[PDB]
């Protein structure tokens, strides 16, 4: 792979938010190197056979909670911006798709960050009960009782 200078979406030293595709839970990370895919020997850096994409470009990141974990390479789909905007209590729906925390060993507790789809918002005077179904790795939890339904964040898309 090649130093990226023309199309990564984020920059060396930025701040990102990068998806551990084996549990599917988003992570603080620092990006330290973009890269893509070398031309071949006998391939022009600007190929008309294959144009260069943003979606191609690897984002090596050090987890900031995790420097034990090295530089990890990370898709282009598994990084993103930062969470910053919290969607009010009120304004959740069903239907929403948002990154809200959740521990899938032991719901009643503190967990990690995923994204999930609101299933199920009920309230009483005593009771608010937000329901989601939840994206991990290599499946999704369907239907999960979601403790911490006041701090559930949107989801950064350019543009959006």
């Amino acid at each position: 792979m090649w130093d990226e200078t023309e199309l990564g979406l984020y920059k060396v030293n930025e701040y990102v938010d990068a998806r551990d595709t084996n549990m599917g839970a988003w992570f603080e990370a620092q990006v330290v190197r973009v890269t893509r895919k070398a031309p071949s020997r006998d391939e022009p850096c600007s190929s008309t056979s294959r144009p260069a994409l943003e979606e191609d470009v690897i984002y090596h990141v050090k987890y900031d909670d995790y420097p034990e974990n090295g530089v990890v390479q990370m898709n282009s789909r598994d990084v993103r911006a930062r969470a910053r905007t919290i969607i009010k209590w009120q304004d959740l729906e069903v239907g929403q798709v948002v990154m809200l925390n959740y521990n899938p060993d032991n719901p009643k507790e503190r967990g990690f960050w995923y994204d999930a789809e609101i299933s199920r918002k009920r309230e009483t005077r005593t009771a608010r009960e937000l329901y989601a179904n939840v994206v991990l790795g290599d499946d999704s939890l369907n239907d999960c009782r979601i403790i911490f339904v006041d701090e559930v964040f949107k989801i950064e898309r350019p543009g959006e």
